[PDB]
């Protein structure tokens, strides 16, 4: 499958703050947008997913443009999301958060449900804080759970907003595998982190936006080996 | 100056998240707390500041035992604080919300404090954003104002809470600059984040918790050699 974003634009007051922004993303791929403060990533993203209106542009899903499609629809047909503000629930236990998203898998029985619910603890090493509420937990906690209820959608494309903000070195290099076996499994992944090095050690291309603009896109050694990126980016 | 925790312990429903923590800071210094995911980093910050109470431990400023001082007047002694979490007002410009800290800054006049609203928004790279809403702001730009929010209390030690978070590479770099001249004016500074390279690279020395405990501090370099910690924490 491929996930096609073409000719993307976003003004605020007047500011453009994305435009004519362009980015594809295919089944068994992990691409990254990646680009200095206020470049207009979580934008581009928000127009992806259906959060907002975009001012120009299309959404393509294969042969089906899939523009005026609302963001439950969008969802539907496979686009998957994790907002880099937080998203858990705050009184809600981590098992309790999983339950809760799981509950809009069609294809799951009540009871392969809470298997499912299970399997994400396991996999995302939570299950200690199963009947935490989701207020309690740490930074880095509570990430896992955010990226546990993403997954627990099934999507077919998964946007990941920052997914490695605030988590230590050695659950950088679990997520970094479970990105690696979703791609396996035949998810397109688009990722945005600010960790550089770790982020386009998964990518097998990335976009370089600044200031609204793609100034840049190629594979990884590519990326850090330009110029002008390395002038308004990278430092 | 020397601000001291002796012995600080925290438990929540009997689960020991700190444990006998001792740490020390001195003007002029920047001083590094790191460790997992769930380590108890957060919460001892907290101890510190008056956020949550302690179980066990005494805090100290030189000769004064201040651990009985509430939030406020701890404050009022010097310690300054940057949060994980979000902590900029909403609905605020970035210039109102620097205006709102300043009007604690009982030795600045009013137009004294409208020039140092001026100064930081200078210094922080984000006059642009003068008149925008802290809900607008990108997630890099909102790091800039709370780092900036944070210095306007003018405080004479500053517990920042992952100052990286959301931060581009040059913006990383200019942060760390400002943390320097923090420590060359007389501050002392104790930092943690999750970007170890670049949190080391400010510190003259660390400690790092596991599980609630404190297993090595040391310079940067000693750190990073110790085996215990590469095992645990960095992987
Ligand atoms: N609701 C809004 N109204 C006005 N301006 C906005 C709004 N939301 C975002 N912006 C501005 O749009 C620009 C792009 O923001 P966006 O969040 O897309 O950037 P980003 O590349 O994700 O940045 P960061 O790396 O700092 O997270 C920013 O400069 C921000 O100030
Ligand atoms: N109010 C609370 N009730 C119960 N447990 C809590 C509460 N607040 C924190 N905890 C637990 O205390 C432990 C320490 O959390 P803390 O936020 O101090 O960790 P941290 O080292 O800052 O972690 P991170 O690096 O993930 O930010 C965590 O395991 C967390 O689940
Ligand atoms: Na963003
Ligand atoms: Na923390």
């Amino acid at each position: 499958a491929t996930l096609t974003a073409k000719n993307l634009a976003k003004a605020y007051k007047g500011r453009r703050v994305v435009e004519d922004v362009s980015l594809t993303v295919n089944s068994g791929e992990i691409v990254g947008l990646l680009g200095p403060n206020g470049a207009g990533k979580t934008t581009t993203f928000y127009m992806v997913v259906g959060i907002v209106p975009r001012d120009a542009g299309n959404i393509i899903i294969d042969d089906d443009d899939i523009s005026l499609l609302p963001l439950h629809a969008r969802a539907r047909r496979g686009i998957g999301y994790l907002p880099q503000e937080a998203s858990i629930f705050r009184r809600l236990s981590v098992y309790d958060n999983l339950m809760a998203v799981l509950q809009i898998r069609d294809d799951l029985s009540a009871e392969q449900r809470e298997d499912r619910a299970n399997e994400l603890m396991e996999e995302f090493h939570i299950e200690h804080l199963r009947d935490s509420m989701g207020q309690s937990l740490s930074g880095g906690e509570r990430r896992r759970v955010e990226i546990a209820r993403a997954l627990a959608a099934n999507p077919k494309f998964i946007l990941l907003d920052q997914p490695f903000a605030g988590v230590d070195p050695i659950s950088v290099i679990d997520i970094k595998r479970i990105i690696e076996h979703l791609r396996d499994s035949g998810l397109g992944v688009l990722i945005t982190d600010h960790n550089v090095r770790e982020t386009l050690a998964v990518c097998e291309r990335a976009y370089i936006v600044s200031q609204g603009h793609l100034i840049a896109h190629g594979t990884p050694t590519e990326i850090l080996q330009d110029e002008h990126v390395k002038r308004v980016y990278l430092g």
